[PDB]
């Protein structure tokens, strides 16, 4: 969680040309807070951020999802 | 659920300077249907809540999760 959630905040540029937009990846607690969302399923999943690299960001996200969404949660359940 | 519904609920100072706004975790009721929305996955968890401690807040939203989505739910899927 911690590690893609500053990598993924590391990622976004300035905030916007008002301060306020599509920053959901902004700074680091706004990423983990974000991520920890797509844990628990909540919210909707927005790639669209004011990032310079969008192939590079949804490589990160998704493996995210692989990592925690795919093996820890169900290996969770099994080794329980 | 009832525990944490009514810990959340009264940690909550008064209704807004409107009656209405952020309360979402306002009375007993509201805070239990906000949790039992996060147990099933869906809605959109929002922190930014009229709260008088915002840490305080997520530390017991977070413990929340912690204790039904993962521990009680996976054991549940264990026993059976
Ligand atoms: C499958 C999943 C399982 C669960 C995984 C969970 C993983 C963890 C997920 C955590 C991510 C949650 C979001 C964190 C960031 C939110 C933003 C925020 O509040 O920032 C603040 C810090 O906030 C905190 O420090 C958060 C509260 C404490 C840590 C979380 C609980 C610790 C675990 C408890 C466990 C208990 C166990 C039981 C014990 C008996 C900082 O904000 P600021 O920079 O000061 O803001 C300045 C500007 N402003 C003032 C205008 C705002
Ligand atoms: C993993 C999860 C598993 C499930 C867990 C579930 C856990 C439970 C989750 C419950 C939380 C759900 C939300 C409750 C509060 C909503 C608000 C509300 O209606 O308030 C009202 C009460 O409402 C009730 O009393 C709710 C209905 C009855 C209880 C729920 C079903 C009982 C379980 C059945 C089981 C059957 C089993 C099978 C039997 C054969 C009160 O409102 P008011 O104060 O009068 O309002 C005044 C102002 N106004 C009139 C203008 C409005
Ligand atoms: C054990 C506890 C588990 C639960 C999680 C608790 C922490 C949650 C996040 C809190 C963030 C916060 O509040 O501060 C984090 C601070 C400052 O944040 P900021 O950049 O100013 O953003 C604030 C944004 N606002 C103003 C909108 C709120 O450091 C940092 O950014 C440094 C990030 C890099 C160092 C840490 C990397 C960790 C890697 C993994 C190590 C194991
Ligand atoms: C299927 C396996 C994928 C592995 C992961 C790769 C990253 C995802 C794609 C992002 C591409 C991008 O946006 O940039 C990727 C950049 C290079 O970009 P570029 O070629 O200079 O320009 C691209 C745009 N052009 C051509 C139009 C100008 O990478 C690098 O600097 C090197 C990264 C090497 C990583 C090796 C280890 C990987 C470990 C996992
Ligand atoms: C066994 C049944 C399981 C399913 C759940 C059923 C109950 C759901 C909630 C109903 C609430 C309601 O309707 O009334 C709850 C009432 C009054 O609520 P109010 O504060 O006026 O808010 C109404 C808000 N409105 C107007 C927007 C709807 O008491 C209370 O607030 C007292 C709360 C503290 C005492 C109870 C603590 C319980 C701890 C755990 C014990 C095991
Ligand atoms: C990692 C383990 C965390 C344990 C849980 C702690 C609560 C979460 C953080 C909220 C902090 C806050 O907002 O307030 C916490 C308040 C004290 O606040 P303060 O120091 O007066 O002011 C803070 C702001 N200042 C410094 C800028 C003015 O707690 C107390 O009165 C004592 C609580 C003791 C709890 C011990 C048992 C815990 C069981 C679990």
């Amino acid at each position: 969680l911690l590690g893609f959630g500053v990598a993924l905040a590391s990622l976004i540029e300035k905030c916007s040309k008002d301060k306020k937009d599509c920053s959901s990846y902004g700074s680091f607690s706004d990423a983990v807070l974000e991520l920890f969302k797509l844990t628990i399923g909540l919210g909707d999943l927005n790639i669209q951020q004011n990032s310079t690299y969008p192939i590079l960001f949804l490589f990160l996200l998704i493996t995210y999802v692989i990592l925690t969404f795919v093996l820890l949660l169900n290996m969770l359940i099994a080794l329980m």
